[PDB]
């Protein structure tokens, strides 16, 4: 039997499974239990350490994704199904998985950790796409990544309860870190060098731990893809938190009023329940909206991220940060009126502004006004092509460009070593319209070597390309810088605000990420909402 | 003797003029004819009175006084501010006008232009050189009209309500010369039924002003409003903020030892004109720059509501409206109190002065108002560079006061049942004395609209007497036709829709889109709904 596949941990004996490559073979150990169960009494709770085992964990297998719910808008559409459930659900799913190249590392080896997106209620660390065997072979890491719990099993919160205090899903992910650092050398990997990278509420969360203590210990770099802690989605107030809790006790006929007797009768409901009724509590119609999200209670978060990144001392870090060319198409078919993937999408003058309601919701009139006014070309003011771009860019700039600049800005002044980029490839197995340009999502294919995959059918240089992304992330985690010793990719910095775009030509320069419309969402916007 | 082409009997008696030289031809003259008793003594602040008929002649030969106004010292002795200082003497009797008309006077009734000056309601004057009505008349064949108007307190201090300073008396007397023009203007051989009056800056917002009152608008046909619009945030004032200045200027003058308006007029009317106009700008009630103490008061009875309300209210069908602006309206008011300019530099302002500059281009909004002002006007990849900041300083004032109210009244009307076209004016004249940097200013069309370079004692180019020319033939074939083309790159009419204007310079007609649509858009539509909440 090969000796390669089995590895003592702290709890107990392990056995992996080789895997093929292009490349040739890499060891993976897949579904590693971290946590106990989070089942029954211990449903809404902070995960406790996988309490010691007997015998061999099978690892050669994907375990259960988290509940969660499945997307039906477009059913047996690759660009949805993609990112929906490959593996049965279960509250069961506290599960994590090393790939490790083959055999396995003698000496210390830089270890990446994923934290998947999917808007804090949906995700799996077994997704196709999140296929960890390329990166591994091609630039010889060790690849971690984890399922955490989502939507109400991993956010809902009754803040100031003991029964359901929030944040156990960002736990879910520390215990997890906390695992790396006591186990990951066993696998040939090195707890000194551990790179945290992460997309959309990846990102986010990868946001928090960097201004959480506790988690600050556990890595030392980290990759923030199309996603920040600042998000005007990514956190939720103890106030909101505790109202959308109590609507879902409501809608799935439970009481008020008490805390505790809540929480127990909202333990009794199957899963599958609470996952029906959750989206029912967000307090308007909206894209880019998430009932169950990290909560700021002063526990986790001990302030607001805003607050802690304008005052946080970031000397000591590197950080990786970048956007997709449109990050707002995506999501304007869920819910933008007259969008939609099989037509052009070119809508009117009144859904335009009807769309800025439902992608910046829960604003006054006179800040709808200021975006219409910022996002109008009053040359063109009805066009349907560039009112179809400009909601884009409002639903792009106000969700995850314009936070995540802001994030840059604050990080580099501050003493970080920032480098940015805007990925700007479409691939030519895009499944999305042409309409939609480089969707939210679409860079991490390349990110993992995806097209070096010889089943799958991308072109030749889109796989070269595969691999000069696989190296500017390696040596980021690896230096703290992805520059290979061109031209060179230089550091962002509030002033000169240089970024690089990331397509099949060589690196570009480019100077401001959006940097007049970040002025306005930045700048401006808080001002008018404050008074 | 006597030459009958320089005789002419009016209403109020006979006439005579004198007979002007220009390089095409001879003009008939007849300047200084006293169209009001003298707004003197008692009769200040009061609304004018109709000049009393005469026996024997009166000899309109010559630019009567300078109605009494401060007078600019920022750069004395420099060309590009004397030219618009008083250059008669100044006295409170001044309420009088003057006609221009070729010589031989006209054998068919002949249409007529009617000039109001601006200079912010606080100066101005008739006789200003760049002011000069023969050259369009012997080139263009055009009766043309200009009179003077109180400005300052002694036209505009007005206490609401009262009877001894009801306000917009300077108003009234531009009224009083219309009523004139209809009433006489035929005995120089002009045309009543075609009347177009032209102005600009303060002259044009008047202009926009007799449009929107009633009594005015029958008394004219067509409007030109050259660099103004009523509906600029310093063109009008409130009934209270009015009689707050009043009240102050009264108080800074020993008026009284507020109480009874009477005794507080009584008082004001014993004081000497220097007097108030020394103590005229005391009253405006911050720092700033294109704001001024005494401008016409909405009060109900001349503006029956604000002109923006008047504007958006009114139907404008049978009229045609030329409206325009220079290229860099804002540079010209900036040397006048904005930190870090001068004519004599450069100019180029550290970003604190430009954060300085806007309080006092824009003033009297709240600190949220100003920042709103601060991002749309700040480039985010250059917030720091002296010339964008100084360039955008420029449009932050000229957009807000100039460029914009002009904007927005145009396509109101165009909307609303009038004929529009715009231009924007963008020659800088190669005598022009003020700096580069300025670009082409505030007030600098006046002297082609007016074939001024046709002059023979001026240096200007041949290639600019072309253009003056061409000028005078727009507006002409406006005031003739309502429409500025001829019986040839044509000129569109300017609409809600597409925005088109012409760029008027040493090249031919370039049509554009937009004037500066995204920026007003800001003004005329966001920043109103922001001052509300
Ligand atoms: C493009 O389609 C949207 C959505 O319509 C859906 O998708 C279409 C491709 C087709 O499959 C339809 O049957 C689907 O309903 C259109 O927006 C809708 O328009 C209808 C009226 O036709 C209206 O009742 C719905 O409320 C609209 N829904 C949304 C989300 O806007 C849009 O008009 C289409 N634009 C075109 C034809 O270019
Ligand atoms: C440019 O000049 C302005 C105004 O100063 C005037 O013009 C100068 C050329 C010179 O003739 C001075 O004597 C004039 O007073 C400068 O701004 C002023 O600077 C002075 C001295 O520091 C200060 O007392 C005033 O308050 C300033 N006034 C304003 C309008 O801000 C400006 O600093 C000069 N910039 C250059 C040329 O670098
Ligand atoms: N639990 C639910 O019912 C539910 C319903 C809808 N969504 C949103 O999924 C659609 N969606 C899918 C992908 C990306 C964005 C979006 C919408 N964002 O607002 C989540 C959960
Ligand atoms: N009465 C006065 O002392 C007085 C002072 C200054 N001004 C204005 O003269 C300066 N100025 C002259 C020309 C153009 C603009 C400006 C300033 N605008 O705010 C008028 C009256
Ligand atoms: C893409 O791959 C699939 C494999 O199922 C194949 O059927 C299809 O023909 C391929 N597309 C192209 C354009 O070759
Ligand atoms: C002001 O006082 C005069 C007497 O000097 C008086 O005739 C007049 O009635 C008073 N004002 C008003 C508005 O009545
Ligand atoms: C220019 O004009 C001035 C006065 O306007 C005059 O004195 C002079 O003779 C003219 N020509 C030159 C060369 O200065």
């Amino acid at each position: 039997e090969d000796a390669e596949l089995l590895v003592t941990v702290r709890g107990g004996r392990l056995r992996g499974i080789r895997l093929k490559t292009p490349g040739g073979p890499v060891s993976a150990f897949l579904g590693i239990p971290f946590a106990e169960p989070p089942m029954g009494p211990r449903r809404f709770l902070p995960p406790e350490p996988k309490q010691p085992w007997s015998g061999v964990v099978d690892a050669t297998t994907f375990q259960s994704v988290c509940y969660q719910y499945v997307d039906t808008l477009y059913p047996g559409f690759e660009g949805t199904e993609m990112w929906n459930p490959n593996r049965e659900l279960s509250e069961d799913c506290l599960y994590l998985n090393v790939w490790t190249p083959y055999p396995r590392p003698t000496s210390p080896t830089p270890v990446l950790v994923w934290i998947y997106g999917g808007g804090f209620y949906s995700g799996a660390s077994s997704l196709d796409v999140y296929d960890g065997r390329f990166l591994v072979q091609a630039e010889r890491t060790v690849l971690v990544s984890m399922n955490y719990r989502v939507g109400a099993f991993g956010f809902l919160a009754l803040p100031g309860s003991r029964e359901a205090p929030g944040n156990v899903g960002l736990l879910d992910q520390r215990l997890a870190l906390q695992w790396v650092q006591e186990n990951v050398a066993a696998f040939g990997g090195d707890p000194t060098s551990v790179t945290l990278f992460g997309e959309s509420a990846g990102a986010a969360s990868v946001g928090m731990h960097l201004l959480s203590p506790p988690s600050r210990g556990l890595f030392h770099r980290a990759v923030l893809q199309s996603g920040a802690p600042n998000g005007p989605w990514a956190t939720v107030g103890m106030g909101e938190a505790r109202r959308r809790a109590t609507q879902l006790a409501h809608l799935v006929g439970c009481p008020p009023g008490n805390d505790t007797e809540l929480v127990a009768c909202l333990r009794t409901r199957p899963a599958q329940v609470l996952v029906n009724h959750e989206w029912h509590v967000l307090p308007q119609e909206s894209v880019f909206r998430f009932s169950f999200v990290p909560v700021v209670d002063g526990d986790f978060l001990s302030d607001t991220p805003e607050a802690l990144i304008n005052a946080g001392d970031f000397h000591g870090l590197q950080v990786l940060v970048g956007v997709v060319k449109d990050e707002g198409s995506y999501f304007l078919v869920y819910g933008a009126p007259g969008f939609s993937k099989d037509n052009e999408s070119l809508i009117s003058r009144a859904e335009f502004l009807a769309g800025v309601r439902v992608g910046v919701p829960q604003v006054s009139d006179l800040a709808a006004e200021a975006v219409v006014l910022h996002y109008t070309d009053w040359l063109h003011p009805e066009d349907p092509a560039r009112l179809r771009e400009a909601l884009s860019d409002v639903v792009g700039d106000h969700n995850v460009v314009c936070p995540v600049a802001q994030l840059a800005g604050r990080l580099a002044a501050q003493g970080a070593r920032v480098y940015a980029y805007v990925f700007e490839h479409r691939a030519s197995t895009l499944s999305w319209p042409l309409w939609m340009g480089v969707p939210h999502g679409y860079e991490i294919e390349f990110i993992f070597g995806i097209p070096l995959d010889p089943s799958r059918n991308y072109t030749a240089e889109e796989k070269i390309f595969a691999q000069r992304l696989m190296r500017y992330w390696a040596n980021f985690a690896r230096t703290g810088d992805p520059n290979e010793p061109a031209p060179q990719w230089p550091p962002y910095t509030a002033g000169a605000q240089q970024y690089v775009s990331l397509d099949l030509r060589p690196l570009e320069v480019r100077r401001g990420l959006r940097a007049q419309a970040c002025a306005f969402w930045n700048r401006f916007l808080p001002k008018l909402l404050s008074a």
